[PDB]
DNA sequence: TAGGGTTAGGG
């Protein structure tokens, strides 16, 4: 079977009345659900929100985020990928962003081989491997930008990604000022 | 719009 990380969508901007019920009435038109839930002020139970809807499998899952927009009692929410706790830590990581830092690719990588792995998650917009202002050297990284929040997001809650074929790390990318703020 | 009594012992 396949994670239940993986298998969950993050469900924000949830209608004030929106409740465990309502959710999963809505969210089940594109499968089984697992789990639905939304999360609550522990001493008001006042909804916080946000909560969490997980299917069967992935395939579900991707079936609901191409169903988008979605509209939950009147309200439109924002479905995203589940970011885990763990890397919930990190700055930005619950941001909404269409462009990767793609970290740690040879010096011989070329457009085709980002082409090549990214592609499979989604239109490409654009692409720009780094290199030195005066020598011309490769730096080692490049950024590729996407026309959907979600072919970012269901790469980087992956951990390995194979580029000109070794690993390389890939991360939502940061302004210089989120940059700094982060540091 | 970021998680539900869901994260470092004791040898």
């Amino acid at each position: 079977k396949e994670p239940e990380q993986l298998r969950k969508l993050f469900i924000g901007g949830l209608s004030f009345e929106t409740t465990d019920e309502s959710l999963r009435s809505h969210f089940e038109q594109w499968g089984t659900l697992t789990d639905c839930v939304v999360m609550r002020d522990p001493n008001t139970k006042r909804s916080r929100g946000f909560g969490f809807v997980t299917y069967a499998t992935v395939e579900e899952v991707d079936a609901a985020m191409n169903a988008r927009p979605h509209k939950v009692d009147g309200r439109v929410v924002e479905p995203k990928r589940a970011v885990s706790r763990e890397d919930s830590q990190r700055p930005g990581a619950h941001l909404t962003v269409k462009k990767i830092f793609v970290g740690g690719i040879k010096e011989d990588t070329e457009e085709h081989h980002l082409r090549d792995y990214f592609e499979q998650y989604g239109k490409i917009e654009v692409i720009e491997i780094m290199t030195d202002r005066g020598s011309g050297k490769k730096r080692g990284f490049a950024f590729v930008t996407f026309d959907d929040h979600d072919s970012v997001d269901k790469i980087v809650i992956q951990k390995y990604h194979t580029v000109n074929g070794h690993n390389c790390e890939v991360r939502k990318a940061l302004s210089k000022q989120e940059m700094a703020s982060a540091s």
